[PDB]
């Protein structure tokens, strides 16, 4: 039994890849897609509401607000669903219109924002709806802490077991940066060798060049006007890019190959595993993949 | 470890699906579980039945590496159909109308199939069917509506997950109908183990065919049948009702999941949940433990 949908985020299957050629190393990528909101937000989404709830932050009527590329704002609908919390997402016209029908499918009320600004402008408008607002939360995951401890609590955890602690690669998509830096940060406390790697778009390298642009891999990206403050780049062992149509035809690839249909930053973040894997050929590393949503939304 | 979710491809994520008790919504003092068959790695129960005839087919050689297999089917079964053939390496052709929408055309095509289109009715379907098979040297047709091996995997896997997971504290079971065979090879096990339990089929309010003799337009995607007729894999004698609901009902159910529980499930599932709440208010305070399979996750029908 579940009491709950709430009782369903995380566990999340780690699945072996095996039609594509990964060069004498092992992938596996765990699919965050399988969570209730599809995708890994929901962790983040529980753990920031619970540690509010937890601290005298939330009543039944405080109003939720974020800013949100889309996954966050559809984790925290969900929640805000089973709890019955009023939530509010202010996101970028820009994104995935299945974003938009997912939060309202949860009874969430969306503003949009000019998506050529990015998510600076949405932290914004954020500001403006604060002052109509008696009594708001802002989760505000790219300084809260709980996004990252979400991951070290629950996501590297799953990873170590489902592994039984033989991991020699952890490779994984950058907004935020909290997946990546949560999980890393568990990873190398338990595997002092592991290598860990954040991906980032090509054409928005903020990390690996200084600087940020346009790009179609939704869900990563660096756009709030600085790298934020829940990544640690001093667990990233380098950084690794993926341009938009690579990710695109990755995308495809798993779909096609392994019946694994995620998102298109799952085709980024595999597509950069798998030429890791083609320079570090025949070594029998165990890589894992994270998929951070599934592919239904991007269709 | 022993309680991990390691999995050596997609196949082995179908089945084990969790049930969610109703917390928010009122269930007039009766407890109704909802099984969330979206959780399938296909988004929806039909993963089992893709999943178990293909491989009893495999089994008896009916499927070579270069058997083509083909099915006329614009629903769910395509979809776990091509994630299945996806990870197997088999060729498939999945034959629907012109009139379907893209958003199923799409899922199937990111795994690889080869969607081929005919006029919307179903006639012209089976013409395209029986020129395929005609134009190909090794094929394997499927038939969801009477392959006995789509009952039987309900019967071996869904029926037995819910006995498990309720310690055989089984009142009722409630189950949308469109071939009928969730509902027929659930209900044939859990009536096996469990003697006063009881098993309702639902169909659609606007095609009452098992409980009204006709057919007609209906919105609750997957669910229905067609004259064509019954399908074979449907066992009516297994029926201790046949319940039904509006297309309307259905979609204002499906809302209320989302918004008060959480639960983005079908159309179908908001049908079946309907029928199972109408059910838990005619025997209120009760507390029976009420089963409703969701029979696919609603991302798709957004
Ligand atoms: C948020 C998100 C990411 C990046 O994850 P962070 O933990 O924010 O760095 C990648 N892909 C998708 C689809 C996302 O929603
Ligand atoms: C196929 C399907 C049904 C009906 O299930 P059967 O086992 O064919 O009777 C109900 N809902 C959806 C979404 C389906 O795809
Ligand atoms: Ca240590
Ligand atoms: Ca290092
Ligand atoms: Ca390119
Ligand atoms: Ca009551
Ligand atoms: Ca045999
Ligand atoms: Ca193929
Ligand atoms: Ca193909």
């Amino acid at each position: 039994l579940a009491n709950s949908v709430i009782d369903l985020i995380g566990n999340t299957p780690l699945v072996k890849i095996n039609n594509i050629d990964t060069f004498g190393n092992e992938i596996y990528v765990k699919l965050e897609g399988s969570n209730p909101g599809r995708s890994t937000k929901d962790r983040i989404a529980l753990k920031m509401i619970e540690e509010a709830e937890k601290e005298g932050l939330i009543d039944k009527d405080t109003v939720i607000i974020e800013a949100t590329s889309g996954n966050t704002g559809i984790g925290l609908a969900m929640i805000c669903a089973v709890k019955n919390y009023k939530l509010k997402i202010v996101m970028p016209d820009t994104m995935s219109i299945e974003r938009i029908q997912l939060m309202r499918a949860y009874g969430t009320e969306v503003i949009l924002t000019d998506g050529s600004l990015g998510m600076k402008a949405c932290l914004e408008k954020l500001e403006e709806l604060k002052k109509n607002e008696k009594k708001y939360f802002v989760p505000n995951q790219f300084t809260n802490v709980n996004n990252p401890k979400a991951h070290y609590e629950t996501t590297a955890e799953e990873i170590l077991k489902d592994l039984n602690n033989k991991v020699d690669v952890f490779i994984c998509g950058t907004g935020t940066g909290g997946s990546f830096s949560g999980t890393a940060k568990k990873l190398k406390e338990k595997l002092p060798n592991i290598k860990t790697f954040p991906v980032e778009p090509a054409s928005s390298p903020l990390l690996s060049k200084g600087y940020i642009g346009p790009h179609k891999i939704q869900g990563m990206g660096m756009s709030i006007g600085g790298i934020p403050a829940v990544y640690d780049g001093s667990l990233a062992d380098d950084i690794l890019v993926c341009e938009d149509d690579d990710a695109f035809e990755m995308m495809r690839e798993l779909s096609f190959k392994e019946g694994i249909l995620g998102g298109i930053s799952t085709g980024a973040t595999f597509k950069a595993a798998l030429d890791y894997s083609k320079e570090n050929a025949d070594k029998g590393l165990k890589i894992v993949v994270l998929s951070t949503d599934s592919g239904e939304k991007y269709l």
